[PDB]
């Protein structure tokens, strides 16, 4: 059961925490980028003692691409081991919101959301920008929507517009975070 070349990608961590996961990294020939490429398999991201991350657009795009979402605590851990140990009981469970029980980053991981639905992001947002929103969209398979109207692209679905029919953007979010597609009417706006 061998696989894949190990290239990480790190997130919420401060640039003394990032400097000790590049020093790591080299010392274990570990690829490391600083964006999440196609070769990206692991997001290595801060989380408190229950394995809990702070909400992230690398964690979304990490769940989103069912990657390893490991805590910052493998790399501290086995470094005061003086061997590179094995990410799974590391494993991120959940974030600040969702707590630890959901375990959406595994779930997404050994199951690979909106597929089959068309989605606008309409341009105010205030997180992140509408250009990443609409990456995590395609990842999670949705027929993103790029202008309304549809006229001929329409494939039929009603349109999920997302905003600040109409639906708030956390629906996304939370989505992703347990990695099952949430019942929309929680979040419409309108």
């Amino acid at each position: 059961r061998a696989e894949r070349d190990i290239s990480m990608v790190v997130s919420g961590l401060t640039p003394k925490e990032v400097m000790i996961v590049q020093k790591f990294a080299e010392k274990y020939r570990l690829a490391l980028t600083d964006v999440i490429t196609e070769e990206t398999t692991h997001v290595i991201i801060k989380t408190d003692a229950e394995f809990v991350c702070e909400r992230t657009l690398k964690y979304f795009l990490g769940i989103a691409g069912g990657k390893w979402i490991v805590s910052y605590s493998w790399v501290i851990k086995s470094i005061q081991e003086r061997k590179l140990l094995s990410v799974h009981e590391f494993e991120v469970k959940g974030d600040v919101v969702t707590g630890s029980n959901h375990q959406g980053p595994r779930r997404s991981r050994e199951s690979q959301l909106f597929e089959g639905l068309q989605i606008y992001c309409c341009e105010p947002f205030t997180n992140m920008p509408k250009d990443e929103l609409e990456r995590m969209l395609q990842l999670c398979g949705a027929s993103v929507v790029k202008e309304l109207p549809l006229l001929t692209r329409d494939t039929g679905a009603h349109p999920i517009v997302l905003v600040q029919r109409l639906v708030m953007w956390d629906w996304v979010l939370d989505s992703i975070s347990v990695y099952r597609c949430r019942d929309l009417d929680a979040y419409l706006v309108q």
